[PDB]
């Protein structure tokens, strides 16, 4: 009854193994599983990188109709003048803020 | 020929020791990437509020320029007779439409 | 000596029963992970397809608003008389551009 305890330790060895390739078979799906985050990650990041660049040529292009506008309405009092206090509105430059959070979705997932 | 089968049922023991370490690994990584997903989604969640902010301004702003546009052609037969048909053309308020894909993403994600 | 043999042989086998187990405890968790990541590159590619929207009807407004102040300033020599050289500057048409780049990320990770 040697030869039988070696008999059954080679069953469980044999049930065992089964699992290994069952388990296998779930955690399967996960290895570029980070490779692919490294690419939405990337092709987000260029499309963010087109629209900075579209949104300030809008930018820079409207404040030049103002600029525009600011010298037709000297004659006026000033655009102060025909529109009132919003006249003080004007665009930000979010320039370098929306360059560094594309910087920091770069350094965090693409570079890595 | 026993002390053989005890040789072999220990090295298969000793390979289906290196999957599971292997296998923990993997059960390791994915851990990484559910984490990972959540910030990737935090991070792009964040870019697309600025440029919420940068574009409601931009069309703000010009609509103003086009109220200023509209008081100086009035001596002329108003825009619509400087620009045709295109005076018509004005830009919409995406505001909430961008508003709530924003929400989405992080709910779904960030919380 | 044999006997001794079959009884590590044994333990070994117990206790990579336990791990399987263990193991089986934390692999569920992370298989619509693949869902997860074809869901993030959905939503994204969704709102980026409302700022290219946007993108593009400030850009055709505001060179709308131009047209009519060329006009304004044409009994001034023009412009590019009150501006300058910055009268050159226009916005382009980055709506293919990002469009493709849009079109990327859905192809590699929403209909993938
Ligand atoms: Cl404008
Ligand atoms: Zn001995």
């Amino acid at each position: 009854q040697i030869e039988d305890k070696i008999e059954e330790i080679l069953s469980k060895i044999y049930h065992i193994e089964n699992e290994i390739a069952r388990i296998k078979k779930l955690i399967g799906e996960a290895d570029g599983l980070i490779e692919g985050l490294r690419q939405l990650a990337n092709e987000t990041t260029q499309a963010l990188q087109l629209f900075l660049r579209a949104t300030t040529e809008l930018r820079t292009f409207s404040i030049l109709n103002r600029k525009a506008i600011d010298f037709l309405l000297q004659r006026w009092g000033g655009t102060c003048h025909i529109l009132g206090p919003d006249c003080r509105i004007e665009p930000h430059d979010w320039t370098k803020n929306i360059t560094d959070k594309i910087d920091q979705i770069i350094h965090d997932f693409v570079d890595k």
